[PDB]
């Protein structure tokens, strides 16, 4: 019945039927290919309870995406340092970007969502009016023709791939509308069930809530589709303890004011109610 | 359990729990959002048996994709009329392509696989060395680094969308490797369960077999993920008759010769074995 049981079953499935694989760095993982879960967004927000999810991070990262920013320093100054390692001088130099400034992640998510097709110079350049604004295109389509089957937002850009500090995990997401409800399916090519995935679920569940607010629709379902679903070997024991835990009722997300555009959203507009996560592992 | 039961249950689920939504054609559909199925490619080929599928069509269409052709007449000259209507004078005029010559479908599938990012002129143009050859990249990645989690081939191009006579249904596909087996996951944003889906399943299964042959691996699984899965109202009755029939064993696909490249593949290299379907409806 509870939505979190689906995630727990997926983690259990990988431990149960996964194959021993390897990484880019070489650490070792248990992996399964092709998984799908469906989380209900009706009167509840999917922020996992068996293990704490960095809420401030998902909120600040998404507002940073919408802003169209590719500067990691703009997210770091907000207290969210999850992209700092990829924007460092050392990492950018190992990829061959020496003339590039520090913090410049290349044409990642934000740039693809707002300026698809545009030529990328640097993080400080003005890209207004350049490229295809997929985000606004999504919102407008939901407002004009909700039955459309092409309401898609793609971050996977083969042409811009060599320039990105890190290739997109969330390659593509599609929206759907029935009975005044807004659903969303995410295609995640690679997902770490131990840390990344629970953060990813929350992020896109928030995106769906945001767009539903602007279009006057109600949040429906969130279909999470995975490509390479893995669990790192050094996390087998902690996750074993997490599987034994009983899920607490999912919290509730509340938007405190009526906003017209997606750009007008602020941290103060969001309120999480009833989030009681289990201790640390 | 037979692999075709997954497809049949999916059709049953859409008639039972689906929603009466609308279409761009305005013909009316029964729709569901977010489905997934897994078809084993180990010593068998997922060519549906409860209804005869046009094998010549899926074979000729795929070699047409690989060739990079966007000329519908180039496919028609082989007895495969599947894209004739999309390339006809009346259809091209209605979309606003009055200057385009017959058969010019625009930057469709084949162009996106071989020349992503290239500026399209027309079907009789030379695009050699232009764009990103995604197909070649996938093959080279599987050979030199099989554990990679970015083995993706994307046909969804927001920039080229308004130029396409036929919008991409199979928007993205990913490849995966374990135990010397190649698996593929396809993200179909829109799929007509009555006609298109059975054809699409065979198409990418064949592609997996093709790439697996060149890379020296064995065909693994074909994961089919759907977005807007639908059934047209006029297809309800003939599908009710298909649900009644019992699945016969899947045929086997045999590659008659050792081919080095994806471009060296020809029709004479393939032969379907043991295909005994039910009378076409
Ligand atoms: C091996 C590996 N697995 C991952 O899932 C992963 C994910 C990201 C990006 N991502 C989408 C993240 C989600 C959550 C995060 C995290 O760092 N949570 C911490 C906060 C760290 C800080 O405050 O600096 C936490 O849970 O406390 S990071 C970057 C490297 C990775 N590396
Ligand atoms: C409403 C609609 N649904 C679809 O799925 C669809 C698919 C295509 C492209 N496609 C993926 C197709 C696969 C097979 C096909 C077909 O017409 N088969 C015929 C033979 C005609 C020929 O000789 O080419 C048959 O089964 O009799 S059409 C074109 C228009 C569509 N229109
Ligand atoms: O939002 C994100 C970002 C990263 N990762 C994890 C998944 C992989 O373990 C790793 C990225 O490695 P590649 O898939 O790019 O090889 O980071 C996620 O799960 N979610
Ligand atoms: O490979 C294909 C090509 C087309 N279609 C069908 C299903 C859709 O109903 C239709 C395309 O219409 P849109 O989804 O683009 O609106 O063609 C498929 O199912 N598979």
């Amino acid at each position: 019945q509870h939505g979190e049981l689906q995630y727990l079953r997926q983690v259990e499935h990988i431990m149960r039927c996964g194959f021993k694989k390897e990484d880019r760095t070489g650490t070792g993982t248990l992996s399964v290919f092709g998984m799908q879960a469906r989380y209900s967004l009706r009167d509840e927000f999917p922020l996992l309870t068996t293990k704490r999810v960095f809420w401030k991070g998902v909120l600040e990262e998404l507002l940073w995406f919408i802003k169209g920013s590719t500067n990691a320093k703009e997210l770091s100054s907000k207290g969210v340092r999850i992209w700092d390692a990829n924007g460092s001088r050392d990492f950018l130099d190992s990829l061959g970007f020496s003339a590039r400034q520090e913090g410049d992640l290349g044409p990642v998510y934000g740039f693809q969502w707002r300026h698809f097709g545009a030529d990328y110079k640097d993080m400080d350049s003005d890209y207004s009016g350049q490229g295809v604004d997929q985000l606004q295109k999504v919102i407008d389509t939901i407002k004009t023709n909700p039955d459309d089957r092409r309401i898609i937002m793609c971050a996977w850009n083969p042409k811009d791939l060599p320039l990105m500090a890190l290739p997109p995990c969330h390659a593509l997401c599609q929206f759907y509308v029935v009975n005044g409800e807004l659903s969303c399916q995410l295609y995640q090519r690679s997902g770490d069930m131990g840390l990344g995935v629970p953060f990813n679920i929350a992020s896109y569940a928030l995106l769906t809530y945001m767009i539903a607010h602007i279009t006057g629709l109600q949040p429906g379902d969130f279909v999470h589709t995975l490509g390479d679903a893995h669990i790192y070997l050094n996390h087998i024991e902690p996750l074993k303890i997490q599987l034994q835990r009983e899920p607490r009722p999912f919290p509730k997300l509340r938007i405190l004011r009526k906003v017209e555009t997606i750009d007008d959203f602020k941290v103060e507009d969001f309120q999480i109610e009833g989030y009681n996560p289990h201790p640390t592992i």
